[PDB]
């Protein structure tokens, strides 16, 4: 946790969030273009950072914003407060939401807590903590949470966890001879989830989805995701995984505005995230690939990703597990 | 520190350093070079990684081997130990060094513990502990470790760092004022070291350097370094800060073998250190710049770096706070 907030804390990591323009543009143009849900409101920051999405409400019309943050980044938020003339309708309060007190209810909360998945790094869970604190009938912003998952084919990036593993695959690094490790060594890197981006040509079906509504989630509904999948296969091919992206929509009383991470969305810095699986899986055209992933929550602030999955025409079958916390940046 | 080790017990970051072939084929002609200083002895390897310097000693003829390591690495090692049929020499002892019980006293002690600048980690408390273990007769492999020093310009890395910082100089980011961090981000970006090599080219002076001989040293003596210095410069530019890397020699009893990291050698995993100044100085060839580099061990595994530097025919000073648990890799 001390780390956690110590990475927050950093000025370089609150200006690489406030440089994505489609995440920071997507937040003001849903928050001003949905004035009404503001003006002469009440509101809770969840997570303030740098304090841009206090800013943000209070240039749509906000009465009251608190402004909650739990790094030392609250010290420097509080000082953006002041120089910018708004001590009398941001209060930005240091510490953690779940340990703090407000000395009102709200009308809306407004937070950044996506990670990679959505659910990576567990702050979700603290925006939901928060309604302890919205109003009865009061708006959440985001509003709810869709993730996607959906098969990919890529050859060259299943080949390349053995190339790296193979490393081992030697009977004389410097007279040693390493090939007994290099089963663990493929281990390793098929546990990490892979981050970046791709050509949209190599989903093989359309996507499923889950969607969490923050209105009426709970925290706990965070703990266990259980995503089951049948994907209708549109090319025939060799499945290697799936891939993930999410959505969050801001649902306001004037418009619904959406912020997109996906693969043929303009990039963002969540990218997308691939889980490979340990072997690949053959598909024909019109084949059903289902299963089930199980994102299972952790005391590192992640979650082990369970996927289990078969073709329902073969019957033959694939799995893997990886741990959220550890992901590759390719 | 559960980080710490965990990050060691990843085969892709043991694979990493072994992988440097200046490294690791340096250390192995160190050792077998010098074999008659293992030839029928008994060796400590602290922190044995994937065992590879332990193998080493074992090919040098070491008639007995504990090779000391905290991670869940210890578990690989004990693996190739057994798959290339040495469990006769090479003995895997998992935990800390400054934990477990050693039933022999050594003859030499090896490891590989550098950090960048030398000193990032901590890990030279742990080999300079396990002297403990150490006949009065004994060595150390490295033996002695030398930090060099010296004076750098660079305008294209300076203002990089500077530009980024200046993000906070906006009056109207989306509508905000963000000027009044200007100078915050500006201490917070200067406080990361650069990891990165350069051409030798951009050096102004002749390095200064810093000895610690392993041998001699106590644990308690890298919780405060005071490196002072005083560089003829031999270019007239802006100063921009200063370039550091490091040597250690291992010093058999048949001839002296150096790991170089200096940025006139081969390039290795630890590349070389910058730490800028957030306003260079100007100097004049023949000027004299002078001060202090204090490292203070702290609480995290690594090092506050104060450095207080000062142009002599001028009175031009630069001081400077960097966090050595906080660099910044360039591409
Ligand atoms: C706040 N919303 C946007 C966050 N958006 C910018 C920040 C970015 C991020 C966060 C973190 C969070 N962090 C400090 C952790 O301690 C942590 C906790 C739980 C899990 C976790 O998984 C990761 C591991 C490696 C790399 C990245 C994450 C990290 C680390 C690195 N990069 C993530 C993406
Ligand atoms: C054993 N000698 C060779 C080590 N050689 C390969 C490993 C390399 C390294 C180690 C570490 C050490 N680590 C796991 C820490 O927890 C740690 C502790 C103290 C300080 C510290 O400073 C850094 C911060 C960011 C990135 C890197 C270091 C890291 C982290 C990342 N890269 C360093 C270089
Ligand atoms: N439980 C909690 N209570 C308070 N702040 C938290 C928290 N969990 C995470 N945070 C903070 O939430 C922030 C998420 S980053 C988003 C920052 C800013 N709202 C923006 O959109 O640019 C970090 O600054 C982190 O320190
Ligand atoms: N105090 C300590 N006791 C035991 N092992 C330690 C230690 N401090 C660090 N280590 C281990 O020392 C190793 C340093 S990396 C070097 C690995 C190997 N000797 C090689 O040269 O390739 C890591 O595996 C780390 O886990």
């Amino acid at each position: 946790a001390v780390q956690y907030f110590q990475f927050y804390g950093y000025l370089s990591q609150q200006q690489n969030m406030m440089q994505d323009y489609v995440r920071t543009g997507t937040y003001q143009r849903a928050i001003l273009q949905n004035h009404t849900d503001f003006k002469d409101k009440i509101v809770l920051d969840v997570g303030c950072g740098s304090g841009i999405l206090s800013f943000f409400a209070a240039q749509a019309g906000a009465r009251k914003i608190y402004a909650v943050e739990a790094s030392t980044m609250a010290q420097h938020a509080e000082v953006l407060v002041k120089s910018n003339n708004l001590t009398d309708r941001i209060v930005v309060i240091p510490g953690k939401v779940e340990e703090v007190s407000l000395p009102e209810q709200v009308d809306i909360i407004i937070s950044e807590p996506m990670g990679y998945m959505l659910f990576n790094e567990r702050m979700l869970e603290s925006y939901l903590h928060a309604k302890k604190y919205l109003k009865p009938s009061g708006n959440m912003f985001p509003t709810i949470g869709d993730v996607h998952l959906a098969p990919f084919t890529d050859e060259q990036l299943y080949m390349e966890q053995f190339t790296k593993a193979n490393f081992w695959y030697q009977p004389s690094f410097h007279g040693v001879d390493l090939s007994a490790l290099r089963g663990a060594a493929v281990d390793e890197y098929f546990r990490q989830p892979v981050v970046d981006t791709f050509d949209i040509r190599i989903l093989m079906a359309k996507s499923v989805k889950y969607t969490v509504n923050f209105l009426e989630a709970k925290e706990g509904d965070l703990h266990r995701i259980e995503i089951p999948f049948k994907f209708h296969m549109l090319h025939s091919g060799l499945v290697h995984g799936l891939a993930f992206w999410f959505d969050v929509a801001f649902i306001g009383s004037i418009m619904t505005v959406w912020l997109s991470t996906a693969p043929t969305e303009p990039l963002t810095h969540w990218y997308q995230v691939r889980c490979l699986f340990q072997s690949p899986l053959f598909a024909k055209a019109g084949d059903t690939l289902s299963g089930t992933c199980l994102l299972i929550a952790n005391k590192r602030q992640s979650y082990d990703i369970s996927i289990v999955a078969q073709v329902d025409q073969t019957g033959s079958k694939s799995s893997n597990l990886l741990d959220l916390k550890n992901p590759f940046f390719r």
